[PDB]
């Protein structure tokens, strides 16, 4: 399942990057080198012990902004197969990088990237 996570990390950042917390805004989420690494090997820890492996998996994935949390997207990790567990992968945002853009910013500069935390939880439950 070594290349299904490592794909789907790359999906992942795709999503992160473009990723709206709360309204239409979209934010430019990147996740630390290390914490790709982290959050793969965990995904992949938790699958191992079931059926299809991280195939049959439902990845649900939130951000921690302050004291809110933020639902980012999901996503069946394989097409072919009904997801019989799911992966709910909790990432965090420091607050301090989180304003409002105002109605008349056309004319501003594109915004800076936010690097997230390497701080994260992955809850796994079973689906009936």
């Amino acid at each position: 399942d070594e290349h299904l996570c490592a794909n789907l990390m790359q999906l992942l950042q795709e999503s992160l990057a473009q990723a709206r917390l709360g309204s239409r805004r979209p934010a430019r989420l990147l996740m630390p080198s290390q914490l790709v690494s982290q959050v793969g090997k965990e995904l992949l820890r938790l699958a191992y012990s079931e059926p299809c492996g991280l195939r049959g998996a439902l990845l649900d994935v939130c951000v921690e902004q302050g004291k809110s949390c933020h639902s980012v997207g999901q996503l069946a990790l394989d097409p072919s197969l009904v997801p019989t567990f799911q992966l709910t992968l909790v990432l965090r945002l420091d607050s301090r990088l989180w304003k409002i853009q105002g109605l008349f910013s056309s004319a501003n500069s594109p915004s800076q990237s936010l690097t997230l935390s390497t701080g994260f939880r992955v809850i796994k439950k079973k689906l009936y």
